[PDB]
């Protein structure tokens, strides 16, 4: 189960460089320089790195400083081959983001977090990503009366449809993936599931530009089935990217390295991404506990990957075994996947098998078969077959 | 707080005339005539009930008999000036809905499944109702590999635009309203929220013909904010009906009667209903306990009653202090409702006040005078100011 | 993985026997001879059963139907070899139970309540029981005035000790547990974790008596760690039945089969149990879905012990590896075992060492391990090593 | 609602004096010195002042830094009047203990944890302090094989048997009161509920110098419900302090201003303490949401003083109310208090009223009355009666 870059594994440069700061501690790990974790990573086989602005060129910097830093990364990226498929703005850990970037009750704070996403956007592109996802983790409130959420997403909407004017008058070949989290850092986040970004995107001026990267982790806060909401992305042609994690249950947020947290859900999610062709990256938004000193971070970075290959490899020999498509049959997935109605309306009002002659006694006694389904499914996950 | 008909109280039969039988325990109530209901509601100063078809017609009647039943509840409604402004389909009680409705992986029962709606909307014109529900309760899954959700949505999208098809072809002045919920009593439940909801009528083939029918219940069921989800579907333009109850937190659906379980988000809901404009019914969909008596059913339904009224009046309080609208200037709110860049996207780049010159310490340093304008919230709804 | 009777595992008569009626919709198998679920559950390897009064004798059954029910039970024992090893009361489905068995506002109530038990631990014991358990699904409230907790306190402490009493005065060999569970169908449950349930116990007159019955989903439904609160359980010396099933995280009780929902944690309690020496029944309260025929009960009660076998099988491959032996020392869970402070208060008090010479930057530099640790622990579970 | 410090209000240095930081943002308020906190408080009408050791010193004090820190805290308390009930140890915040303090695999890291704990309960005696709180936050794991439960158990009986056998030897009078948390900072915490605190007390060397500091939002963590938890803890005769805040529902540990959160929980709270007479700290355990300034802190601190004396007159008013009075015996609360079986067991035995004679349909019509009770405390709770 060893990856390589053919894989499309990717890491978030904060993500091996958490230094272990949680609410209630200080760092237990040093800072990262950024050109180390790159090296790092292609050593265990990624793909490539993602990055906030911030992670990269560290706040207030002159346009030296910014310079240089960006040189040295490029080098680190020629020197591994690594890619940078995928950028993203901090607008939530400076003081001044306090309420907000794009729906802070100041204007002039709308106005700063939006020229500082674009200079960003500006390097993102520099650097060949093909998506740039925003996370609004502090477009939210605590008490109800400190924002009227519809003129929220009208100053959503209106930060959104001018990033894609500027992409646009640009000429940038570079998407948007907006991505939820239900809660924390504040009491309750603006578009808060998958569900809610994808209702909100149909209502942007180009809503061609903008998809989602759901997190497992985040959805499975709200105790949602993150397989169902990767699949309701998909059908509607939206997953553009996807975090990958784990999370135990509905509580703080854990990042947990995929594969830890609900083990079965995981399953289900690799079964769908490899069954539908996803080609996107494979992108990991995980933190090695604080628990951990730097050799605990490359083994737990590892073990993301490695646990991705083992359930691709059990999820494939599920689907190819016979006696599971056998059972497939047996409770009628290949009816799901035909029409109810092909025959069109009018036919349908006069078919009297549907209604006036239907046995509902006969239908309701046949069984669905779903546990014998599921424990093949089980013994595949578990290699006992 | 005494209702009149002028409130648009609704309740629906089946609440009140819930027999109190739960997964654990035989009914404690005898059944309720719908003709005595609408007599005792109408008493209580309710504006009008709703149904489903299997709550007005017993499942299985002949002709003969449907016709006897809707003769009775319409002399019932003559009598008493009660108004039927909603209804919707039993999909859920008979055991050939098991595996779903419109989702069933057998084909003949989704059949089914649409011919049995469309003989209830045909009658729900007839006595009056504006808006038909469809709450997809056995849509869903206990196991991954029972429902390919893809060609779930597949079938769910084709079954409601044949409906919608139906009804233009007929030319009924009737719209339809999705009520979306997480689980229960399926494992997890397909369209899971109000943002699920949204986000699938938007690839309907006439998606002006849909909104939502969000339960106050069913989205905390999420840990979710209900007064947050229903100003994005006012957002939208699709709050076309809402279901009002009360819930304690992430658990099975308790269906307390409105006002009971989070009370601050029940007068943050009354808050934004009323500022908004909100025209439609306040529809209950509650259970009185199963401790109760049929005198207790009716205390419960006047207290669904009661509770929207002081609520009102206290969100009504809160927002015409002079105190309260300085507090909202002082935390911005009026900053909110104004456009980030009314000026454009080019003038934005050009004004070196939003970015190069901008004092990003000075603005971080600005509290939110949140908590102040909280309290007096909460000095308003508890009468204290 | 096929079980024999040395497994000891164990169904419930209404488990296999649930007709599949929940709260939204009737039933859709017919009900089960208890006869006929003895034998079919003998011949799938089972150990024995367990049940309700109310599951062998119909409510409300004279001493001759009551005779002949149990009669034609026992004469299904003798012919499979089939044990008894647990029973309990059903005190939740009659309406008279509505507000509680032995916690009920109404004297009366409380009385009948244990009269019902007292005969049907006689019962228990003539039918070979060790352990009488006591789920108290109705004791609790849906508000918050119509229970005083402390008097329902004294009241439950009462009826435990008239229970203690009486198996004490009959010269009886059965241990009490009290089996917990946070909510449903009640709002709140009183004793609503293993937790509560310990505490409660150490009031009793006779504690000796009396020990704990924990549910795994019913953990779960506060989103606790299974595992942990039985280790607790052990550590008291406490645990004297054990109910195993599977649950999709905080949401109503799904009582799938045993290691569905939370796989993980079904390893780690499988591992708990077997290196801890429990020697009690392995019980399975679970609901196949009410999706299947007889059919898929039975593979559904059979994928329950498979699953146990499976984990066991993992766990004891997890502990017997040499690299994990050692991974284990490199966490120091060896350290854990061995005493804080053996050498007593006073010599810690004038150990430098353990203070004013304590080098403590060294000691916080030293990574635990663990994550190298859970991925070994991940490739046994997934039989990837 | 004037508070006085007759009130006995206390409020932990680290509440008012928290500077923001989260685990996704810096923070947004300068330190505050505690000689100031220990005057705004005593303006504001706070009885009292609580501290972690790290809280009043700074880590890493020499014995003359720490002498002049505390002078400087005594002369305030003298200055103001002000008082000392509680102090606690700071387990958690140090990289040192980053896998916990007593219960850590690393033998010399507990050693380290008792001294630092004995230091401080000398210094809690001189102040005058009258309990002495143990929140064991990093006491837990985050994933399975890190942690032997039972032997964590062990060192945890182990360092508290330690705690009491040093308060005894001195002379103090003092006593202990833990503090529970079901999860965060570690993914799960042991002892996570009140029901486990009070459980793992009674196993202790000397349980009669232990209690529980329940927490609103640590309960609610859980899904459980905090009134419920506190009558028991009154029952048991432990509750030796309580800590006073607002919770959201299960999700990240909020620490919301009081009667912020679940307003219905907190009502039915104060109406529990003050009719059983509590008569320790009212101790708020909050954080002053980081969008606010030194002004809303202040203002934060206020309203959690506020918020408990309107509920106290709600309360009391609704326990006055004849009306009130009336409903409580329609509901037969006053049954719920007398003994279900003072006779005895043999006269229950013997009484044919209580079983052969009884008359089950009879009792199970009646009704409760339970919705008309709670909406007479909704009533009053709003002031509308
Ligand atoms: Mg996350
Ligand atoms: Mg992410
Ligand atoms: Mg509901
Ligand atoms: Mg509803
Ligand atoms: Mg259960
Ligand atoms: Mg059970
Ligand atoms: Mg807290
Ligand atoms: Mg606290």
């Amino acid at each position: 189960y060893q990856p390589t870059p053919e894989d499309r594994f990717t890491f978030g440069l904060w993500t091996v460089g958490w230094q272990g700061r949680d609410p209630f501690g200080d760092a237990t790990r040093r800072a990262l320089d950024p050109v180390e974790s790159v090296r790092r990573l292609a050593e265990l086989g990624a793909h490539g790195v993602t990055f906030h602005d911030d992670d990269l060129i560290p706040f207030g910097s002159s346009d030296s400083e910014r310079e240089e830093h960006v040189k040295r990364f490029r080098q680190a990226l020629d020197d591994t081959g690594m890619k940078v498929p995928m950028a993203t703005t901090n607008l939530f850990t400076h003081p001044v983001f306090k309420d907000g970037g794009f729906t802070a009750n100041d204007r002039d704070v709308r106005r700063y977090a939006l020229r500082k996403t674009i200079r960003n956007i500006d390097l993102a592109v520099e650097l060949g990503a093909e998506t740039y996802v925003a996370w609004g983790g502090r477009e939210g409130a605590e008490s109800g009366g400190a924002k009227d959420v519809r003129d929220a997403l009208d100053r959503m909407k209106e930060a959104f449809d001018l990033l894609g004017e500027y992409v646009t008058s640009q000429g940038y070949d570079i998407r948007f993936a907006i991505e939820p989290k239900p809660n924390e850092p504040r009491g309750d986040i603006l578009l808060p599931t998958v569900g809610h970004a994808l209702a909100f995107i149909e209502r942007l001026e180009r809503p061609e530009l903008y998809g989602v990267n759901p997190e497992v982790g985040h959805e499975q806060m709200a105790g949602l089935n993150f397989p169902h909401g990767i699949a309701q992305a998909l059908w509607a042609g939206k997953l553009f990217h996807i975090d990958l994690n784990g999370q135990n249950g509905i509580k703080y947020d854990q990042d947990l390295r995929f594969g830890a947290g609900d083990l079965r859900a995981a399953f289900w999610l690799v079964d769908l991404l490899e069954s539908a062709g996803y080609s996107g990256p494979r992108h990991f938004d995980f933190k090695p506990p604080r628990t951990e000193d730097f050799d605990g971070v490359w083994a737990s970075a590892a073990g993301c990957m490695r646990n991705y290959l083992i359930l691709k490899e059990r999820a494939a020999a599920f689907r190819a075994d016979p006696e599971v498509q056998e059972a497939l049959r047996a409770s009628r997935l290949d009816e799901l996947a035909r029409p109810t109605a092909a025959d069109g309306l009018q036919a349908l009002l006069d078919d009297r098998s549907a209604f006036e002659e239907f046995d509902v006694d006969a239908a309701a006694a046949r069984g669905m078969a779903f546990e014998r389904l599921d424990q093949l499914a089980m013994d595949h996950l578990l290699g006992a077959r």
